[PDB]
């Protein structure tokens, strides 16, 4: 059952008045902070930590256009040649604008004897700057490699030895040790990131204010979007027309906002919402309840895609079918206004393809076919729900969507690809020691080596992942920062349990942050 009952069901937006002219003038504030620092190439190490700070409070959806622009000409003015200050930041927001900078620049962290300098020991925020770029790693990048064991074994020390002598410090490494910046989704980073940059002496007093009052404000709209789809939900009466199903709409919407938080995607969010729902409710078909008699004709009356075939179907399945044709049908009217039915079309495919796949995995489980890994990976696209979430968010974003998108899509990448492995690996390592237990029996190995393995290749794919993000130029960049959000997203699905289909307090407290508390003044 759900553990939030009816708290979000109606909401309550308390707002101050005139903030919108406090707001406006602060902003006026940063995009003369922003214009400051890139006229002049000296404070370019400045306006590097300024994109930063911006990034991590969260409100770089303020700034979209300032923050392109300032990138752009830092990418243009030193291309792969940067050599200031801030040398491991300047990596990294390059790496993560999808600039594929190499890490040459890294070969002047290392000594004439060829191990990295004795003073990167005593900075701190160096120290940080550099452990935070190696997670914009590529398979083969051993600088980064050693990197990273250097940073992290010297932060551990720093961390302890600075508990008793500034606490949030000791915190504020230990978060990074614990998860990278960048597989941190954007607005986790934001509730967590704002505190400590609060507290720090030098703050910028002008971006805290504003970051406090735009998180709230957006906290606000995000409530507005769960209440809309508690409504939504509720007037399904899952309950009583679905019981074997899981009552999970507030983890749907979790799921959603990841994918973008910002305000522009609000409908967006709203669709991915509901479809993640959807494919809820039908996933629990597939896999409990439903004999194989019964998922065929299903199968066969999505393919019909027809409230017209309504008369089809097995009973207990008709409420689905007409939540399913009613919401789906909504998205085609509004794209068809749009002139854009050629962009229905092409998403309507996918969702067939997602229950395709269901029932390909509930003829092996019929047939008592063991599916190779092999197999498994060849359906990755799809199993997972890979390709049917990026192109729901296709669907939200008509606006920008091209046919090379698309086309991009049916060419089953590999970025989708891994995106569907790396779901299945953490899934199975947190229970769809399951998995586990036959990956010992494959190689004949102990559990404390099996688990290591098993770890290995999800490192693995993180970096092929990174790869694979730095090199796709044919999608819109909103839409790949979307997908890349999707994957980032696994971590916290599987974290301790499958989140979704039971709830590990973490996920929690997640929740929580970003849905229930509203940051202090």
């Amino acid at each position: 059952p759900s553990i939030w009952g009816d708290q979000f069901l109606i909401v309550d937006n308390q707002v101050e008045q005139g903030v919108e002219q406090i707001v406006k003038d602060l902003k006026k504030e940063v995009r003369q902070l922003l214009k400051e620092a890139l006229d002049i190439p000296m404070k370019h190490a400045n306006l590097l930590k300024l994109v930063d700070e911006i990034q991590r409070l969260g409100i770089s959806y303020l700034f979209e256009q300032e923050i392109d622009h300032a990138l752009q000409h830092i990418y243009e003015t030193y291309g792969d040649n940067w050599s200031g200050d801030r040398s491991s930041l300047w990596f990294r927001l390059m790496r993560k604008q999808g600039y594929f900078v190499t890490c040459d620049v890294f070969n002047n962290h290392k000594d004439e004897s060829g191990v990295f300098k004795q003073s990167l020991k005593n900075h701190v925020e160096g120290l940080l700057e550099l452990y935070e770029a190696t997670s914009m790693r590529v398979p083969g990048e051993i600088i980064l490699e050693d990197a990273l064991v250097f940073t992290q074994s010297h932060l551990s020390i720093i961390a302890k030895d600075t508990l008793s002598i500034n606490p949030a410090l000791s915190t504020e490494i230990q978060r990074a040790l614990k998860k990278p910046l960048w597989k941190r989704l954007p607005r986790i980073e934001a509730v967590q990131y704002i505190p400590f940059y609060e507290q720090q002496d030098s703050h910028n007093k002008t971006l805290i204010k504003l970051a406090k009052l735009e998180f709230n404000l957006l906290q606000s709209l995000h409530r507005e979007e769960l209440s809309q789809l508690s409504k939504w939900w509720k007037a399904f009466d899952v309950k009583n027309n679905a019981p074997y199903s899981r009552d999970r709409i507030v983890e749907c919407y979790f799921w959603a906002l990841a994918s973008r938080f910002e305000p522009q995607y609000s409908r967006a969010r709203i669709f991915l919402a509901k479809v993640i729902a959807l494919v809820t409710l039908i996933d629990d078909i597939y896999d409990a309840y439903g004999t194989y008699e019964e998922l065929k004709i299903f199968t066969e009356a999505i393919e019909r895609w027809s409230i017209t075939c309504l008369d089809m179907i097995p009973e207990y399945m008709k409420p689905i079918y007409k939540l399913f044709m009613d919401t789906y049908t909504e998205m085609e009217e509004i794209l068809a206004k749009e002139g854009k039915t050629n962009i229905f079309n092409c998403g309507k495919e996918f969702v067939k393809d997602f229950v395709r796949v269901l029932m390909v995995e509930a003829q092996w489980l019929n047939e008592g076919h063991i599916p190779t890994t092999e197999e498994l990976d060849s359906i990755a696209v799809n199993l997972g729900g890979a390709n049917l979430l990026t192109t729901t968010c296709y669907l939200g974003m008509s606006d920008i969507v091209t046919k090379e998108a698309f086309e991009w899509a049916v060419s089953e990448p590999p970025l989708l690809r891994y995106k569907g492995i790396l779901g299945r690996r953490l899934n199975d390592l947190a229970g769809h020691s399951s998995s586990v237990e036959s990956y010992m029996k494959e190689y004949n190995v102990s559990e404390e080596y099996a688990k290591n393995l098993l770890y290995k290749q999800v490192e693995d794919l993180w970096k092929d992942i990174n790869r694979e993000y730095l090199i796709t130029k044919t999608i819109p960049r909103p839409l790949l920062v979307a997908v890349i959000n999707l994957v980032h997203f696994l971590d916290v699905l599987y974290a301790e349990k499958d989140n979704f289909t039971r709830m590990g307090e973490e996920y929690k407290n997640l929740v929580k942050s970003l849905l229930v508390y509203p940051m202090s003044i």
